[PDB]
RNA sequence: CUAGAACCCGCCAAGCCUCUCAACGAUGCUCAAAUGUGCGGGUCGUUUU
RNA sequence: CUAGAACCCGCCAAGCCUCUCAACGAUGCUCAAAUGUGCGGGUCGUUUU
């Protein structure tokens, strides 16, 4: 394997090479305070969709300026937050369905502590290491005045839900062994059990490149949604691209309809793509007509 | 240590136990959706000011609502997402900050891997599981098309710091030894080593808040922040209670102004509290007069 | 966890009439009700602005 | 990592004139420049709406 050849390159001769490279730039203290503060590489995945079609030349295309890159950058930025703004709701009301639908049709507040209720041990008893790991460190208001006041090894379930990550919850999901349960906590959110489980991951890895500020507008997706056959809503109709960002959009529009009927994740969406219109829609995944759809009047 | 003595509570019993505390409840489908779906006991932190003050006996204050606790509710999810937003800037700046001052300082793109240039090889060999767990794991677009072309065991540093979490990122940053490199670092923003370290973990402790969904508002904070002597900027005159959220806001301004100085985090804070003005001040420990101060012109 | 806790297609052990059938339980269903975390096989290489 | 990678106060090994002093290096500084991850001591119990 080849060894590396190129050395730091400081914040002027950046400059110097990217108007070399064609890149047309004006005001450029601010060009390289933006190259100081925010750094060359994270924005040269910004820069990428600007080179010119034989992309291993490095040179841009033709006409191409500097406040694109700005326009993609603080487009993706803005993009994120409304995604973590909508998904907040479904990661509240799902740990509450689950600790609701639970009490009810076991009858005891402690159904999650007993290896006898979910179906392999083998995950269960790594699940309470991390259960272990959570309160063995936690300090808050709740725990401490509980864990000196009463006997039993574990909370019930309403309040081990709150110290609890989301994906140990849907990981706690996938393991409850008496199938009438899921049915139940599936037919709630308007499903049948599968697609609940596939596209609660779908939220969970949606929620991931979320908070982590990751490139996601046009970034190819792997992990690919199950569809449904069963439904008690609204849905798509026009064949679309499952793998871009425009399914997980739908996925969270389709359990914000049950949580909350009075939504307004469209307008946030309308807002966001018209106020940043110099953006190709396709790129995103977006079929053409997608207002005309059953899940989104 | 006592037994628990409470069962499971239907989400209908609740509205029956709850209007005999005394709380009032209209448009009661509602109320019991949101007990449903929210759920009771992460609403009960919500409704805990509307105690009255024996609150041992579990009675409301009178004249109280439950579209109070909603009230509530939604200003703190509000405040996280405005906290949140200007938190991303600052863990982008300080990354771009490290690794370009480093790369100037030292004369090599490699100066993450090597333990001679941190102080205690205790940390860094501890860092070194955390940085091969990471790349153990990562199937990003540029990481494996790295190792598939080059020789050398880790990226340079422009690489690697963005598949790095920013714990890691302000634990690497205490360990460097050359204090002329930390001067630079911390001199680039404004401020002196130790309050720009005592800043940056509370940075981390403020972001950690937002992306779990913790209870703001009202919050007593334990670690507090340190006072410097050397500034470079606007600041604080009027004595301020440091526990509460308000310094967490203007440390993000001290550092936001230097990031961006056309920034605009007074117009979100002040259009936040006025939008939802039944709420009291003094609980989230802004001194009375704040518009006054240097920072917030 | 965005080559996965992914998607698809057949086969199996049990069971039942929500669908559909000349059959009245299979020519049906397993994403109705119920229920197992059964098995083999196959595609997917992470930015056209 | 919100009883901590927290805050405060003294003491030590080295060093230097940015401050300040009758001293021209201590009556100064260690959050100027430089530099060590040195030491002992002390407070802080996690929602008045």
């Amino acid at each position: 394997r080849i060894p590396f050849p190129k050395p730091y390159t400081s914040a002027h001769d950046l400059v110097s090479l990217l108007q070399s490279r064609g890149l047309t730039i004006a005001d450029t203290a601010k060009t390289e305070r933006y190259l100081e503060f925010i750094g060359y590489y994270r924005l040269s995945a910004y820069m990428y969709p600007l080179l010119q079609m034989p992309k291993e030349q490095h040179r841009y295309k033709p006409n191409t300026t500097f406040d694109q890159v700005m326009m993609l950058y603080r487009f993706d930025k803005k993009l994120r937050l409304l995604i973590f703004n909508e998904i907040e709701k479904i990661e509240v009301a799902v740990r509450s369905a689950i600790v609701n639908i639970g009490s009810d049709m076991i009858g005891s507040p402690f159904w999650m502590t007993d290896g006898s209720n979910f179906i392999d041990p083998r995950k269960f008893r790594h699940t309470m290491d991390l259960i272990d790991a959570e309160l063995g460190r936690s300090r808050e208001d709740f725990i401490v005045h509980f864990k000196q006041t009463y006997s039993d090894a574990y909370p019930p379930a309403w309040i081990l839900a709150e110290v609890l990550p989301f994906g140990v919850i849907t990981n706690i999901f996938s393991n409850i062994k008496t199938a009438r349960i899921k049915k139940s906590i599936a037919r709630k959110f308007g499903l049948q059990v599968a697609p609940f489980e596939s596209w609660l991951t779908i939220v969970a890895l949606t929620r991931n490149s979320c908070c982590h500020h990751a490139r996601v507008w046009n970034k190819q997706n792997t992990i690919r949604p199950m569809i449904p056959n069963r439904m008690t809503g609204r849905w798509i109709i026009l064949p679309t691209d499952a793998l871009r960002i425009y399914f997980n959009l739908c996925i969270i529009k389709y359990f914000l309809d049950i949580i909350s009927p009075q939504n307004d994740m469209k307008a946030k969406i309308d807002a966001l793509l018209s106020s940043y219109s110099s953006i190709d829609i396709n790129a995103m995944g977006f079929p053409r007509g997608w207002e005309s759809e059953p899940l989104w009047q």
